[PDB]
């Protein structure tokens, strides 16, 4: 459970420990369906919703090591870096779990099912409709988010990589961990984009780790509103800065998206630099010159809690949306 | 001199010591190695010696110093060695543009080409109104302030405009720049004069020749900025701020970056760099890299050579 408890570990089978014996690896599939099986953050119990999310996410590591310490005590060994690497993937892997409920509940909405009221989180004052449903996909590494494009906008990207090389020219490149897309309208009936995962099961993290295979080839590159890089302790600064440029240029420039937005969440900035740095407006909205400019980076987000982060990604939607018709 | 001498280093007062107390003084350590010699403009083995081991003698001799004056105790960080070593290849790199730049400005004015050492000869048209000034810029500093006032009128607007939205100016700050001579400034001797070594005067005439042009260069008169240095994409954001300021909001026919490194780390860094200009790419009209370069140099004289053939083929658009 989210809370450890010894009867639970003891009826763990070998392949549901969360500490692998082979040296030890922390087997955070398990760790997340151990922490997080019954408990989405910010969609559970009110002390768990705004409990400290850095105390939220440092937890499965919390449970595993005491597994490790119950049944190899001194024997058992992970390294900071391991425990680290691990806990940067749960921070992104809950957080993305967050904004799929998130994601459900307005999905709901959309389609004319009401606003569910457990937990209470303020119902969104945009008109629904079924054109209006999103869907959130975790992108996996070195994932080229292009794939998402239809055929024809794949074609326009295509072409325009070739010539930029025949000039000895190279595409920029750039790689969110996380895109929010409009639902296609052949999914916009599809009942699995409006229910509410209970936990984080290993059937839940399949279906929302693979999610976007289901969108590739047939996402307008008008559709793509945010992307999100996770960074759990942002030292480092300008990659996503670049990249977030890299997208609004290809998309909103060459695609003639309306916006593409991009933010970085962190749970330990270090100083508030990096907030000076992420306030700089969008390069290409600076180069055309003609509409409106926002930031290459909305926002450098930390967040305190995760009812917070449901509430900040609904205030997101009811705002970001209303520009789709 | 740039081979540890004894003697020499004994005839220096204790203020002239390259270990003060330990600290590198690298002023003087670049008097003492370098005050003689300007590398790729002295003699033919230090032109085409490493790069590395030339940016590395002043350290060494520097040690070799304070291991004859602090023989029991003498101890300096690698952390505080890799420092000076990054400064020192800043300035000397910078001062070898300098003698380029100045036997360049003399060939302009008409003064024929100098051949010692022998360098490929421009075929590029001379004219005054095509030279260059190799400016060493200080460290956070705002290099529009080198555009004369009407220009910095236009992105001090440009910038509170964005500022009265919540929208920051993205900033760059390179290292070194390459602009055009005010055409004020076409006929002053300095600009065309190579210095014989990096001795104390000609150490402040090149790193304060940027107060010179303050104010007074014209946005399409920058041509070349220069950065020397996992942290690889913080220059080339801040090429393509350059380049959105400069060729777009300003209107500059053609700004280029460029990154010097000794060592790069990895190879992602050359396939990282080939990304064409992100502002070029906005406007659609000849788009070239944000950084046209990661240069290692092997040798002083591949250092000059290389920004001859730079200045020879990038003047001629003026
Ligand atoms: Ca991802
Ligand atoms: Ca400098």
């Amino acid at each position: 459970p989210f809370t450890y408890s010894i009867e639970a570990t003891r009826n763990l089978a070998t392949t549901e420990r969360c500490i692998q014996d082979i040296q030890f690896q922390l087997a955070q599939q398990n760790m997340l369906a151990y922490t997080f099986g019954e408990v989405i953050p910010g969609f559970a119990s009110a002390g768990i919703n705004g409990m400290d999310y850095r105390d939220v996410i440092g937890r499965p590591v919390e449970n595993a090591v005491t597994e490790g310490t119950h049944f190899f005590r001194d024997d058992f060994r992970v390294d900071s870096n391991a425990k680290a690497k691990v806990a940067g993937d749960i921070f992104e892997i809950v957080s993305s779990a967050v904004m799929w409920n998130c994601a459900a509940r307005w999905n709901s909405l959309m389609v004319g099912e009401g606003w569910r009221s457990q937990p209470r989180y303020s119902r969104p004052t945009l008109s629904p409709s079924p054109r209006r449903q999103v869907a959130v996909l975790n992108l996996p590494r070195s994932f080229d988010w292009v794939s998402l494009l239809v055929p024809e906008s794949q074609e326009v990207i295509e072409e325009f990589r070739a010539g930029l090389r025949k000039d000895g020219l190279g595409l920029p490149t750039s790689t969110p961990d996380l895109a929010v897309v409009v639902l296609p309208e052949e999914f916009q009936n599809d009942e699995m984009w409006r229910e509410e995962i209970a936990g984080l099961t290993r059937p839940n993290q399949i279906l929302l780790s693979g999610a976007y295979q289901r969108l590739q080839g047939r996402v307008q590159p008008g559709e793509i509103s945010l992307a999100v890089a996770f960074k759990r302790s942002l030292r480092r600064l300008y990659q996503p800065l670049y990249e977030a440029n890299v997208m609004q240029l290809l998309l909103e420039g060459k695609l003639g998206a309306p916006k593409v937005e991009f933010e970085v969440h962190t749970l330990a900035p270090e100083g508030t630099n990096a907030f000076v740095t992420y306030e700089a407006a969008s390069l290409y909205g600076l180069a055309e010159g003609r509409s409106a400019v926002h930031r290459a980076i909305r926002e450098l987000y930390v967040p305190p809690t995760a009812a917070d982060l449901a509430r900040r990604f609904f205030a997101f939607l009811n705002e970001r949306m209303e520009l789709v018709n």
